[PDB]
């Protein structure tokens, strides 16, 4: 039931577990709180599906499942994604928590190409990252 939504996704490495799942009004979506294996507790945005008990990470290394945040280098040509970084860090800008997912259309060199829900095409550096899933 909680205020805080991490949208830098930054807990690389460490496991976490979908604990619960609310919908909050005020934000007109869904909350989920991730319970990391050291013990800390975030909350996000749960893109459409998750679950409860599935297990969460961000980093180079997690797999390609929703919920999961990676830099979009890795992530596969494709993939739906959202909660989208612009600047290496500066987090989630593009479809944080509402609207339509974007797609992975190709990857070269130290860009990815993804084409948001318009139908705009960007070239975004590899290093940013996404979360993979849709939402809204």
């Amino acid at each position: 039931q909680y205020r805080i939504i991490d949208f830098k996704r930054d807990k690389d490495g460490i496991p976490g577990r979908v604990a619960t799942i609310e919908y909050d009004p005020n934000r007109s979506a869904n909350i989920a709180l991730i319970n990391y294996a050291d013990g800390e507790k975030r909350y996000i945005i749960a893109p459409k599906n998750l679950k409860v008990g599935m297990e969460i990470m961000s980093g180079p290394d997690a797999d390609i499942k929703i919920g999961n945040a990676l830099p979009l280098e890795n992530i596969p040509v494709g993939t739906l994604v959202h909660n989208i970084e612009l600047k290496p860090g500066r987090g989630g800008q593009l479809v944080r928590a509402a609207g339509t997912s974007a797609q992975v259309l190709g990857k070269e060199g130290k860009y990815v190409i993804v084409r948001l829900a318009s139908g705009e095409v960007r070239m975004i550096l590899g290093k940013c990252r996404a979360t993979v899933g849709e939402v809204g």
